């Protein structure tokens, strides 16, 4: 189960995950 193709701004966004 995969449907969320909709948000292209999650780039920058993954850097933030490696802060956590």
């Amino acid at each position: 189960k995969a449907k969320l193709f909709k948000k292209i701004g999650i780039g920058k966004f993954l850097h933030s995950a490696k802060k956590f």
